[PDB]
């Protein structure tokens, strides 16, 4: 049923993340982290993230089996890892994307006890995201409310890390490149779609956790509007038949991709 | 109904926290934080926490009104604030307690859209907790899964900050003092109840997010068992008629209080 499908979707998310962290711990040591300016405790927490994500994955496998389901296996991955900076970038990207993934999946999970367990893992990924934000100079808590995205939206965020999957996984939309990918309200973002999408009738969809989706004609640019807070997900949608894009992808034509809106807590002088 | 009651309970939690942060920002400046060894970005994030918690409170008020409810007003508070260290201690305490509060309340909230909003705020408080953990030398993500506590358990955690409430709020259990209040597996914790509770038949209840409640006869001491991860909540319960104490307080006789289990990511040399 939809509960099982939601859990298997989260297992796909956690297969990818756990695979990344397991491999990264094997390829990077505390000395590598210290050479990059980090502390022993930061490497230790990184190992803790690995351990926590192995648990998040293994818990989903167990629960799916207990419900009579068939747990998804891992896909084949590719991670753009060179130096410690790139490890932190991939980590931040994965953990930021966890929140909308879990929030979307929780809409479909039917029992109280199951929701409690899954919410309790979301809380953990949220703590991981705050850690990686802080280590990369971004506010660990850039806004009050994280919002959902759909399974296909999450596949779109993850697509550059997936070589192939041995089952029919949620299909991504074309990637939307954002330049720049961070900045304050009023930033004019140049948006480029990986596929030749006709922008006639397209709206920029700025998907926020606190204000929902804000939609505006592109300039192809999208402008960061006032009032939104937290991480933003920017997509192209065709028309406005869908007003709440975070819960309905039926008008999405490119993206979303993440945009790191400036916030109190970002690194600043002094 | 129970949804309204759960939201009003969370509004009590967020009245207390927002009141603390609003007052603390008025009494402490970035220069105070810098004199304590912190950075401008840490003060900025602290202001962001205030802003986020004002939003968490105000959102609950609005939602309760929209459901035809009567939002709880603030209680009268007392916060043990002297220096910056004490600000961070109170902050960490409040944010750590948010997670079980929201997780318990979510068991009672009936609609998909409401749960999405409330889960999205929990995600934010989880990020706040990770920030304050990191600033105080504790792992920002000490375990994989955060677990629930009941409304009365949350009142017990909060009781030292409440002078009075102008409505019948959830009643605390007697405070359980833990010495020490942090340490690794195997730590023997001396536990003292604020009221003269007879320990004949009492069990130590070690309430973990990953393994549930573990119960053992006291020594009055409780020993941290293997296998638990994350923040622990330690209570005295009478008998074992309740096995899952995080969702049923009907056997609780003292506590819980929090215990900061050592974890990868805690401050360590190098
Ligand atoms: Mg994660
Ligand atoms: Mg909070
Ligand atoms: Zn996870
Ligand atoms: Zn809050």
């Amino acid at each position: 049923d939809m509960t099982l499908d939601a859990l298997n979707f989260l297992l796909g998310v956690e297969h990818l993340a756990s695979a990344f962290y397991v491999q990264a711990v094997n390829n990077f040591t505390a000395d590598d982290f210290k050479a990059a300016g980090l502390a022993q405790r930061d490497y230790d927490q990184f190992v803790g993230v690995r351990n926590n994500e192995v648990d998040h994955r293994d818990t989903l496998i167990s629960v799916i089996k207990s419900l009579g389901g068939k747990p998804n296996p891992p896909c084949k991955y590719t991670f753009p890892v060179t130096d410690v900076a790139s490890v932190l970038k991939v980590s931040r990207t994965l953990e930021n994307a966890d929140k909308p993934a879990y929030l979307g999946a929780l809409r479909d999970i039917k029992s109280v006890e199951l929701r409690t367990s899954v919410q309790g893992a979301l809380s953990g990924d949220s703590a991981h995201a705050a850690f990686f934000a802080y280590l990369t100079g971004k506010a660990p808590a850039p806004g009050p409310v994280d919002g959902p995205l759909t399974q296909r939206h999450i596949a779109t965020l993850a697509q550059d890390f997936i070589v192939s999957c041995p089952y029919p996984a949620p299909k991504p939309f074309p990637k939307l490149t954002l330049s720049p990918q961070s900045g304050p309200v009023g930033t004019v973002v140049a948006t480029t779609c990986a596929q030749d999408v006709d922008t006639n009738g397209v709206m920029c969809a700025i998907i926020s956790g606190n204000q929902g989706t804000l939609m505006q004609r592109p300039g192809a640019t999208c402008t960061i509007p006032p009032g939104v807070k937290g991480i933003l997900f920017i997509a192209w949608v065709r028309g406005r038949d869908v007003l709440n894009v975070g819960v309905d992808d039926s008008s999405t034509v490119c993206g979303p991709n993440y945009f790191l809106l400036s916030a109190l807590g970002d690194a600043v002088p002094g």
